[PDB]
DNA sequence: CATCGTACTGTTACGGCTCCATCGATGGAGCCGTAACAGCGATG
């Protein structure tokens, strides 16, 4: 669980080194925190207006899941938008 | 939550400077007391 950079690389290299093997964030949009070992990235409340829902920001933490080969993004929300069906149709 | 702005203020260690408190003895000479040394006449 996340809450700076300094405690930011830390997770980063606890979660390629396998201390951790999930990890929750309320911002998942600061810098660096992709990691290559990433295969499966969940959207929870993705239905709910807000700023980090938006498209250009769904389209941001999709492309955090690129990096593994068989990487795969999954959503649970029961409603779709447009902005959400503009990103599915770029992805 | 990250980004930006024409050399910033106040309080402590440490080295160098300066002022202030606090702290009988030995040899020489003179004197006294004691021990030591020198220094008529008559007869056979």
């Amino acid at each position: 669980y996340l809450h700076d950079t300094i405690e930011r690389m830390e997770i980063i290299r606890n979660l390629r080194l396998g201390v951790f093997d999930v990890l929750v964030g309320i911002n998942l949009l600061r810098e660096g925190l992709d990691i290559p070992e990433v295969s499966l990235v969940a959207i929870l409340d993705a239905d709910k207006e807000g700023f980090l829902r938006s498209e250009t920001s769904l389209i941001q933490t999709i492309g955090r899941a690129a990096r593994n080969v068989e990487g795969k993004v999954i959503m649970y929300a029961d409603t779709i938008t447009d902005s959400m069906r503009r990103a599915i149709d770029e992805t």
